[PDB]
């Protein structure tokens, strides 16, 4: 009697589970939102933004109408690379977002001094790839909560709390090559592995060398700390980097993971959509909204909020098919990443209802209980779009100057709406609903070009 | 010198035969039609209704407008691992039909009985994949014909006699988790290896164990029993499924295949059209034809009869772009399952044009020397349609609460044309052209809802 | 910590690279136009036109709609063939156009002779896939010259000189089954390898027998060989039939590539296009362009005068979507291989502007410096398109009588402006435009049809 091997199996579910985290894959949590839950971890935020500023040389005409396709090609390339070293030390890939990747070890406190020492080791083999287009990266370690809120068809997810601040902090301290550890990392790491300098005026620390003790293993090490990582492939699937490869059909948990991955990628994960068609360089609006909270570590306050913001969001950017893209903590606040034009969504006059729009929301939002602050930058133009990670592990990104943009005028223009000059006179609104604003120095922006506040219709607002 | 592995050949010719059983890759029988031959076997037929009842849960919105996704990924993952036991087991799967899947195991006579103790085996293997959603086996075994009908550009083939009669009415008498052997089956097997009981009022037996003598040892048996089965994978090809993944290149061999196959398969595999585009929920009408012979076993009465019918058919189908789905034997009868509206097929007026086609069926075939009875079923709602099965063994096939309505009116409501609600009230055909009927109990039917006889345009027929 | 083995890497830069010898992928050579440089190697011509001359069977009827899938698939089988022992005996497969593939060893001179052996085995086992639609073989060696025109977007290579002449002519001379050597590559083989015999009224030779010394070890010959051949795979990539399967994304690289692919094809590589979507048997005007030289061996002559005739057609093609398919060296001269009609590419009055666009290019090109002579032959109907070749290994090409009879024409009418009697009766152009010509007997040609000059507009030309 014949053994035929087993076939490679590429179902829907597998093909959807490649968008998400393993926290949200085997998460197996209430469908009530917003959900909390909470834990503990290691943080790695992998500043990639020396990768994703190749937009601007990827829409020279040099690229003959292939700029997408090539970029999304380097790009992948390179982050592949990362991906697979965070996932064979055990980390799972939270998100793709803010021109950097987060990456998440989860483990019982008791065990967080010696998965830092994995982290660290990580980090530096990833600093490895790229020595002769480098990276950043900064470590945190600590108590994270995580908010999952959305509505019936749709959901998202959100790490929170002070490791989460931490970890951008540290990343941001970092000079290219740099492994930088919060206070916190710091305080609950393995001090006799590493050795460190101080950071001026911080407290965070950045590694200088990880030179271990004479009889110490790292493979002996590693296989120690595997006992505490629930999902490490191990086994008949020790060759898999991930145990979600080995999904199997099961309805229900479809159609919860299915509410985190826009309808456009479902319709290339069921063939009914060409596998390219998302990798494109396309003209669109993008409208960043900032929600700032009096305290932005405490998920029991802060996730109601999101809720409420998201239940409104949501039901205008259906009126005009924009999208939320991504959804992310920055140093203050939570992050809504909205585009209007993507996946074959573009409506005309693009430009009046993404002002119409952006209006509408920050209104609603200031008014949503313990919202301290709503911020939303407006910009367009041409952005890359498309799936970039690795095979296993990727999700749908948005990339270009114009992003970087939008978030920056949200972050430097708080507490109003502004929107930058190819949306003001490409809108045909009068010009009286607009205040010309002063021109700031902004920390990755060349020439802002002349900004504007959008102030609305009236005069009194 | 290099000797680099040879590549995993996808050829055309390959994807064709997916769709056939090898009975027809490699029957090498004349074009000639119809074209009928004779032999002896052994059947199983695993009633999968269980499964399919589930097109009903995934019309539900929770599935968000992705359930024919999800039901024809969890169809085919259970769908598939019987597929793969019935090859493993050395059988020939000839259809999916009928709400199951009817398998073949073609012997010289003097072995159907140890080839009867090799399918028992298969059949409780099976009931053993769904032990935790189950299915009934009915088992033949006998004198078994085949017929080949059809056109210079479509064929299609059906076993008949009354090996084929009993192994559907020993799945009828069957409960789920059954294994039934016809009377016959239960003459020719070998009765050491197992223990069996009575069924009531019948001569077909239940078995209760496959109990053999102490010295038996399975794996040998079965070494033994493929002997004589021509086309079981061996040797260099022992890791593959089937024979016919080895097929190469033959434009005479395809353009004799490719007849059985619907023309928007062949797009699909020429990869004209995306391999998800026949994935779908879709409103349809359903004209589901009964033909009854005085004699239904013999092959060489029905086969011309089949045969003009079929002419006849096919003529009044091709100018709405109906489609045959599916041909197969009933208790009673060869029946035809016609599809208005499936691949991209879909006409306006379906409804009129379904009935008008029905009546011109109904008064062509009642005219055709031994055709007995006819009986017409139509109905239109929403179905299913998609190719079910395995990767190396799966056919196009639609299922839903209308076709099994569609099948049991031809069979309630015998010697007539007959309509549900939807039909007759959709047509907007004069209300004098019906004759609304009285309500039968349809086992299977849960409220047929009105039923009508299409009368048609004249008083006197 | 795990290992899991790297994916199947299948960039775009590896999809171009299949449609490029190693001659172009590992070249890196100026962008300047045009270039040329200068080797030395063996050619081997196989000529292919009893597959390609099966367009008319596939065009019957009896292939029901799939006549260009199937003949995609039969001559791909086939050709898959021929290309797996060329590429494991250590060559590049250079060009698939003329009915014919090309290849090329490249090596330094003094080891032409050993080189030779291989090639000549290479051949014998060529004939030896056939044995029981078989092929001839002409085998050149010596001085090689290649040159690279194009513009800035598009790229094109000809390899040129006598034992390119010369391996065209020894192919000629071969009957089906035959190698036949040409007088160079005779005066440089080794001898004692092997039995010849004489070509009536040539200095080529006809290969008889492979007959090596007694003490000789093929694969140990062939292992000492491989110690000339820069990109034999090797090692690690032993398993692999060529290096360029090991390619990684290089955007730098990729911008180079691209230019010598067109544009249709790149939709397909960036799976933007179905893969079966340029597999078609469509109609299409064919204009051959063949430019003869005073001296065609002669790169730093003839050079300067294909790209100036390279830029002006490209300039002319543009203006009704004409694409150029080939160029290729024949007995004598330059051709190109220009379509009119091929990815979905057709505008209507297609023939009127076929003729126009050929007066247009010969007027020019006969006032190119050095060009001596130019000839043109249209001819329009149906032809086969596809990627034609291995997997690894692959052209787009298009095939069938109208093509060779554009060639013939071109060849038996020079230093006119010819078409056939579809493209002269189709254009509504007045019958004065045109002188109808004497009929001749053309090589590979049955029924031209009347054919006709294309005098053009004005009675003084
Ligand atoms: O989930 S992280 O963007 O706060
Ligand atoms: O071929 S079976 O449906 O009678
Ligand atoms: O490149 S060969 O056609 O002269």
């Amino acid at each position: 009697m014949n053994t035929p091997k087993e076939e490679f199996q590429d179902w829907p579910i597998v093909r959807i589970a490649a968008h998400l985290p393993d926290l949200i894959v085997y998460g197996h949590f209430s469908p009530e939102r917003p959900f909390m839950d909470y834990f503990d971890g290691v943080l790695m935020f992998v500043d990639i933004s020396g990768f994703t500023a190749m937009t601007e040389k990827f829409s020279s005409a040099m690229y003959m109408d292939r700029g997408a396709e090539q970029l999304v090609e380097i790009l992948n390339y390179h982050i592949s690379a990362i991906v697979e070293k965070v996932l064979i030390f055990g980390g799972d890939i939270l998100k793709f977002a803010g021109d950097a990747l987060l990456a998440l070890w989860r483990v019982e406190r008791k065990q967080l001094k010696n998965i830092i020492t994995v982290v660290i080791k990580c980090s530096l083999e990833i600093h490895g790839l790229f020595e002769t287009i480098r990276v950043k990266i900064g470590l945190a370690a600590g108590h994270i909560s995580m908010l999952v809120f959305g509505d019936e068809t749709h959901s998202h997810f959100l790490v929170i709390g002070q490791a989460v601040d931490d970890v951008r902090l540290a990343q941001n301290m970092a000079q290219m090559n740099d492994v930088i550890l919060s206070p916190n990392c710091w305080q609950l790491c393995d001090r006799s592995m590493i050795e460190i300098e101080s950071v001026p005026d911080q407290r965070a620390v950045k590694v200088n060398f990880l030179k271990p003790p004479p009889n110490f293993n790292f493979d002996e090490f590693f296989t120690k700390c595997t006992t505490f990582m629930h999902y490490y492939p191990s086994g008949e699937h020790k060759n898999l980097l991930r145990l979600a490869c080995t999904l199997k059909p099961d309805p229900e948990l479809e159609m919860s993971l299915q509410k985190y991955v826009m309808e456009s990628i479902l319709k290339q994960i069921d063939n009914k959509q060409l596998q390219g068609y998302l990798s494109e360089l396309r003209p669109v609006t993008i409208v960043f909204v900032n929600l700032m909270f009096e305290e932005q570590d405490k998920a029991e306050e802060i996730g109601p909020a999101i809720q409420d913001a998201y239940m409104h969001i949501t039901s205008v950017l259906k009126i005009f098919q924009g999208q939320i893209n991504k959804v992310f903590m920055f140093d203050k606040g939570c992050s809504f990443l909205c585009v209007f034009g993507f996946p074959g969504e573009k409506v005309p006059d693009e430009l009046t209802h993404a002002l119409e729009c952006a209006m509408d929301i920050f209104d609603f939002c200031s008014q949503v209980h313990k919202i301290q602050t709503v911020s939303i930058g407006v910009a367009s133009g041409i952005v890359f779009c498309g799936i970039v990670g690795h095979t296993v592990r990727h999700e749908y990104t948005v990339i270009g100057q114009k992003v970087n943009l939008a978030a920056r005028m949200m972050m430097y223009y708080p507490g109003i709406v502004t929107c930058d000059s190819v949306t003001y006179n490409g809108s045909n609104l009068p010009a009286y609903f607009f205040k010309e604003l002063p021109k700031k120095v902004m920390k990755g922006v060349a020439d802002s070009g002349p900004l504007y506040q959008y102030w609305g219709r009236t005069e009194k607002v």
